[PDB]
RNA sequence: GCGCGCGCGC
RNA sequence: GCGCGCGCGC
């Protein structure tokens, strides 16, 4: 792909000239334009343009570890005939390596901000001057809180407050620099100029010469919005929804405080929401004495799901679809095991069968959606008949819903999907595509091509037009300080960034006042005391562990079959409430510096006031502001 | 374990 | 900000 001999085109190269000059840049152009081969352009103009003698040295950053793989080894393979030594350093690599060395003797360091940041840190990389050039991937992350924002802290920093050595070049690549919390022309304009402020830049570089050129291969489709009217009259969903009332409460039978079992607030049937609840359920209760309670629970939550799947289905496809899907798994049900509760579940279901087959047949309860997605294939084909669709649904019940419907549609006999002879594509998720179709879906960031979105929610359509607006925005915006001279835009900048800088500067926490009184942590599920505040020691200013054999013996630890690894310790286990029916998430075991230690979450317990009875929840350990004293290995 | 960003709700 | 969820990082 970024491997063979690329030859530029011309908006690359007018992409790629301010920067050449030495101008601190924010490269703004779309994805797949070859943003990447920009980069190495200047990389190479950069590092080339040192008289002999001299030498520069450029850092990456990547935010992800395969966005790092690949520009690594895209870097590595340019510059191989040059000569240069490239390197990186991901998590993965330190903290087994000495970062400054690593440094010192390589030209072309890719990174994970988040190494830089640390070792700016820790002093260990005293100034950014050692780089010559800096290139953020993904630039509009430097904002807020991101190590984008946290090295460019520190570059400013040195710029403001000023400092004898010399910064380095900025640039930044990107695809919408994007404008925030925006209603006003003016506001995104002052967000674009804010996120240059944050950047140091004075020019954003955007294809104007060659916008021919660059519209001539980039995937822009013809969007289309079709707001759609759902069922007013749904029994079918009136009935599964007893059937689930019924389940969950046989359910809460065998589970009293089902309702507290999982954080999840508010659940209704047919969302996904629920779905997400069923899987914190299900993880909240692993499967001694307990493991058959959560067997049984299991077989409960399990029907919960596919009852729910049911109510998603008939949503977006036909009653017949849901009813048929249900039929299949009972069916299945029946079929590879006789248990007490799945025959009674199984009967409990069948008591609905009937008057279920009734309200789906009903003709008056069809779906409304499906002829108007049925119209617009028809409106589609019947014009362009060699059109290759791709259709997205929701779930993978609503694919084989979706299909069956339209195998089974005389309106649609043209038509065979699949899941080359095949004319539609139904999917979850995942160019070449001239018919893209969101059904009822929640993304289209990936030769005469348009995309419809169907749906019967008014607010999907309000976002959709709301980001247009804000995408009109933002190129006005960016149009606009394209058109200032570069001395006022600079000065504008600058002084932004005092501002935003002294910021920074005062809003900083006054440091808080620590109630050395002690405490106690008890189990926040079953209330079990697990320990006292005073054996609590904290690791490496973040991290929290207990003192004490006392201790050892009041959670189990069950294997972590992901054993990963960071820059301080190593992930060994999963640590849990030891009462043998609670089990409840506690933290982590890990191995730190040869020592075997549980590494805790304040979450996971209430803080008790020992004189009193009063109880205090945290969800974070900053928040939690009692005596911190320090970790020692003694 | 901690940190960062985004979405939804109040 | 809080709650919930998703994604990424050390
Ligand atoms: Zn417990």
């Amino acid at each position: 792909n970024l491997y063979s001999p690329f030859k530029p085109r011309n908006y690359q190269l007018e992409l790629a000239l301010p920067a050449m000059k030495g101008k601190n840049t924010i490269i703004c152009a779309p994805t797949g334009c070859g943003k990447t081969f920009v980069s190495l352009l200047i990389c190479e103009h950069h590092l080339k343009k040192f008289p002999q003698g001299q030498k520069g040295k450029v850092v990456f950053f990547a935010n992800q570890i395969p966005v790092y793989e690949q520009n690594k080894s895209v870097f590595s393979k340019y510059f191989e005939r040059h000569g240069y030594r490239v390197t990186g350093i991901s998590g993965a690599t330190a903290e087994n390596v000495p970062v400054e060395q690593i440094v010192e003797n390589n030209d072309i360091i890719i990174l994970t901000p988040q190494i830089l940041v640390n070792n700016l840190k820790k002093g260990t990389i005293p100034s950014l001057s050692i780089f010559t050039l800096m290139i953020f991937d993904e630039c509009h992350n430097t904002s807020k809180q991101h190590p984008y924002n946290m090295i460019m802290f520190n570059y400013l920093d040195q710029k403001l407050g000023g400092s004898s050595g010399p910064l380095p070049q900025v640039i930044g690549l990107t695809a919408s620099v994007g404008v925030g919390d925006a209603k006003t022309t003016d506001e995104a304009l002052d967000y674009i100029c804010k996120l240059c402020a944050s950047l140091d830049a004075s020019v954003i570089a955007t294809v104007k010469h060659n916008l021919e050129e660059l519209e001539q291969v980039v995937y822009k489709p013809q969007k289309f919005f079709r707001k759609v009217e759902s069922r007013i009259s749904d029994k079918f969903k009136y009935i599964i929804a007893q059937l689930m009332r019924d389940t969950e409460s046989l359910a809460k039978r065998i589970c009293k405080d089902l309702e507290n079992l999982s954080q999840i607030q508010n659940r209704e049937f047919g969302t996904q929401k629920y779905e997400q609840w069923i899987v914190t359920v299900q993880k909240a209760c692993m499967v001694d004495e307990e493991s058959r309670i959560c067997k049984a629970l299991f077989l409960y939550t399990s029907h919960l799901r596919k009852y729910n799947d049911a109510l998603i289905i008939s949503e977006h496809a036909r009653m017949k679809d849901a009813l048929d899907y249900l039929k299949d798994f009972f069916s299945n049900v029946r079929a590879a095991g006789f248990d007490e509760i799945e025959q009674d579940l199984t009967q409990r279901f069948e008591e609905k069968l009937q008057e279920l087959e009734s309200v789906s047949r009903d003709p008056s309860n069809e779906n409304p959606k499906l002829e108007d997605l049925c119209f617009i294939l028809q409106e589609e084909y019947h014009l362009n008949p060699e059109t290759i669709t791709i259709l997205f649904v929701k779930t993978r019940a609503l694919v084989d819903a979706l299909k069956n419907w339209i195998e089974g549609n005389p309106k649609l006999s043209f038509l065979k999907p699949g899941i080359h002879n095949i004319l539609i594509a139904t999917s979850v998720a995942d160019a070449q595509c001239n018919l893209v179709i969101l059904y009822e879906y929640v993304v289209i960031k990936m030769r005469g091509s348009k995309c419809f979105l169907l749906t019967s929610n008014a607010g999907v359509i309000e976002k959709e037009q709301i980001n247009m607006y804000k995408e009109k925005m933002m190129n006005d915006s960016i149009l606009r300080l394209q058109t200032w001279d570069e001395a006022v835009f600079r000065e504008k900048i600058l002084h932004i960034q005092t501002h935003e800088k002294f910021i920074r500067d005062s809003q900083e926490k006054p440091k808080p006042v620590p109630d050395k009184e002690n405490k106690k942590l008890l189990c926040r599920k079953c209330k079990a005391l697990a320990c006292y505040t005073a054996d609590v020691r904290v690791i490496e200013d973040c991290h929290y562990t207990v003192l004490g054999d006392a201790f050892k013996e009041c959670f189990v630890s069950r294997p972590h079959p992901k054993p990963k690894q960071f820059s301080s310790f190593e992930k060994r286990a999963k640590i849990f409430c030891a009462r043998q029916n609670c089990s409840h998430d506690w933290g982590i075991h890990v191995k730190y510096k040869t020592f075997e230690i549980p590494v805790i979450k304040i979450e996971s317990f209430v803080v008790e006031d020992i004189a009193t009875g009063v109880q205090t929840l945290y969800s974070k350990w900053k928040d939690f502001h009692f005596e911190k004293i320090p970790f020692d290995p003694a």
